[PDB]
């Protein structure tokens, strides 16, 4: 079926934006990468950079996973990123967010052979 490393790109990547389209941006990308189908995702992060400089985080700074693994990577460089988290007047099926753009450090978590991001952990 979908890997779990397909599952990391379709919920966390959006290398086609260098930030947050728009006010609707949030809105639009949670139903469209299947977030809102199920249930409102209630947070969720997209990274606008490339896969390869996304997949390098997992040979840099390891850090705790906040579930206490020890596989998540902190990116050295700063990243552009998407935050959203549904609004308290969001009404499953129609799913609505705030849309927030930042410049931070992503953590990871990464698993497999080839060594890969399987989950947004944090950013700081
Ligand atoms: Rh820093
Ligand atoms: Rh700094």
């Amino acid at each position: 079926k979908e890997t779990a490393a397909a599952k990391f790109e379709r919920q966390h990547m959006d290398s086609s934006t260098s930030a947050a389209s728009s006010s609707n941006y949030c809105n639009q990308m949670m139903k469209s990468r299947n977030l809102t189908k199920d249930r409102c995702k209630p947070v969720n992060t997209f990274v606008h950079e490339s896969l390869a400089d996304v997949q390098a985080v997992c040979s840099q700074k390891n850090v705790a996973c906040k579930n206490g693994q020890t596989n998540c990577y902190q990116s050295y460089s700063t990243m552009s990123i998407t935050d959203c988290r549904e609004t308290g007047s969001s009404k499953y099926p129609n799913c609505a967010y705030k849309t927030t753009q930042a410049n931070k450090h992503i953590i990871v978590a990464c698993e497999g052979n080839p060594y890969v991001p399987v989950h947004f952990d944090a950013s700081v």
